[PDB]
């Protein structure tokens, strides 16, 4: 089940990211959700409570999700990394490579999400399976695996740039949102 994987995962150390960890952040939310959120990785408040996006940001994307009619613990939310990388540095291509063929795979595959929602350029390039750039992908419909991808602006990234000017980050985002409550919509 989805649950001994995440009572598995609490052990995990197959990447050195192990090394400065508190907690790790495997993921929550609705098991047999239509829509997954998978973020980078996790940070201060993060890897203190083991909750993914509960610091900063992660009150952002509630923020953001409410305002599009969407419940947060209707949604499955994770991240590319479950263990909190040094100094909240993205994670390295080789600690990547692991923790996803160890648990991120496994969690898509359990929970069969219909719609994956990336947050950010790691998580972007997980499911495009190239490099590129979140500023062009971002808001666009993609496919993996016969899943529906949409990438977004990460939450932080809204932060750095907190401009309510139009067409900025947060203004996209807003729309972005939208967008996928109207697909969620239009699902069998
Ligand atoms: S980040 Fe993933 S692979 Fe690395 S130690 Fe944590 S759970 Fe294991």
């Amino acid at each position: 089940t989805l649950e001994l994987l995440q009572a598995q995962a609490q052990n995990c150390t197959a990447c050195r990211l192990m090394e400065g960890r508190t907690r790790v952040v495997f993921g929550e939310g609705n098991p047999d959700a239509k829509l997954m959120i998978v973020g980078e990785g996790p940070g201060e408040e993060e890897d203190k409570t083991g909750r993914p996006f509960v610091g900063k940001a992660g009150q952002l994307l509630n923020r953001i999700l409410e305002a599009a009619g969407i419940p947060r613990e209707e949604v499955y939310i994770t991240n590319i990394v479950k263990c909190r990388p040094p100094q909240n540095r993205a994670p390295l291509p080789d600690e990547a490579k692991i923790c996803t063929d160890k648990w991120l795979l496994k969690q898509i595959e359990l929970i069969a999400p219909q719609i994956i929602v990336p947050l950010g350029a790691v998580a972007a390039e997980f499911f495009l399976g190239e490099k590129v750039s979140i500023t062009k992908v971002r808001g666009k419909w993609y496919e993996w695996h016969g899943i529906k991808v949409f990438p977004m602006f990460h939450p932080a990234y809204l932060l750095r740039n907190p401009s309510r000017a139009p067409g900025s980050p947060k203004h996209l985002t807003w729309l972005d949102i939208q967008e996928v409550k109207r697909a969620l919509d239009a699902l069998p």
